[PDB]
């Protein structure tokens, strides 16, 4: 199905069409908290907000805001939290809410800068000397290792709650060469990067949701978590033909906001996960080629 209406939308050229339609049928839900005064300055723009409904809640009797949604996937049994990459401000919140919500990995989409401006804070160390203190939510992050490929980096951070002395490891998976508003190289070297995040665990049902963000935490992130969710839900029932792509996003957007957000972002959408249907009904040479495919070395 999902194959013959890629062919059939590739052959009338109407991408756009099919994408401007998923946004006009999409939820809308009152962003109440996200838009109140007070936190102007926690949201990095002014037209993305989390939904009151599905918003992370900081523990805290100050302020419990963050610009972050947690898509909780019901018939996949998957979630993730979804968040705008954050401000000089904002950084301990993140971490705080990767405290409070027991994740394990940190999926970032985006560099630090883009176009020439600032699309994230450098909220995590760069140099396992030079840790980092958020004092405002008592918390220590140290840089522990980094594994540098080509155009993706895995780095092993150590998470301290500062208040009870308790730490965890957090993985952080940065995908480098993922341009704004853009798709990236490969089918193939995307899968690399996504079998990457699965086959750290971080994705187990065992943990919190994986954090997903790059700038927005709507565009680039939204295409990461539809090609997954298609993915794994494919795999549950070992039935490529069950899935239908668009009612899948459309469930998403109940979640957050303005999901993928370009036509080609839905097209390669689809590419990535009629390429990685392979892997799931059981061609074991695929994840192989996506690696060489993939050019990380
Ligand atoms: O590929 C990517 O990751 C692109 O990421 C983005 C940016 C970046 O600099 O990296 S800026 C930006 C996005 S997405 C986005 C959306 C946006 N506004 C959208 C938000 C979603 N809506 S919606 O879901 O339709 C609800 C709505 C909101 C506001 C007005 C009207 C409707 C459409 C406008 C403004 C800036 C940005």
């Amino acid at each position: 199905e999902m194959e013959k209406e890629f062919e059939q939308i590739d052959k009338s050229g109407s991408w756009a069409a099919i994408y401007q339609d998923i946004r006009h049928e999409a939820s809308d839900f009152p962003c109440r908290v996200a838009k109140l005064p007070k936190n102007k300055n926690r949201n990095r723009y002014r037209d993305v907000s989390p939904f009151d409904h599905s918003r992370i809640k900081l523990h805290q009797e100050d302020n419990d805001y963050i610009n972050a949604s947690l898509i909780k996937m019901e018939e996949a049994q998957r979630s993730y939290i979804l968040t705008q990459g954050p401000l000089p401000n904002t950084c301990g919140h993140f971490w705080e809410m990767v405290w409070e919500q027991k994740s394990r990995g940190v999926v970032m989409l985006n560099r630090v800068m883009e176009k020439g401006s600032l699309k994230c804070a450098q909220y995590w160390p760069q140099k396992e000397e030079k840790e980092m203190i958020f004092e405002d939510t008592n918390l220590k992050l140290t840089l522990i290792s980094e594994d540098i490929k080509s155009y993706y980096t895995v780095r092993q951070l150590e998470l301290e709650n500062l208040t009870t002395q308790e730490t965890r490891e957090i993985l952080h998976f940065h995908y480098t060469t993922w341009p704004d508003f853009g798709v990236p190289e490969s089918p193939a070297s995307f899968l690399n990067f996504l079998f990457k995040v699965r086959e750290s665990g971080s994705l187990s049902p065992e943990h919190g949701p994986v954090v997903v963000h790059c700038s927005a935490g709507i565009g680039r992130s939204g295409t990461f978590c539809l090609a997954d969710t298609c993915l794994l839900l494919m795999d549950k029932r070992k039935d490529p033909s069950s899935v239908d792509i668009k009612k899948v996003l459309l469930e998403m957007r109940k979640f957050r906001m303005g999901l993928i957000q370009t036509a080609d972002q839905l097209r390669f959408s689809y590419l990535a996960v009629i390429e990685g249907a392979k892997f799931i009904m059981g061609d074991s040479s695929v994840q192989d080629q996506w690696k060489e495919l993939s050019h990380e070395d």
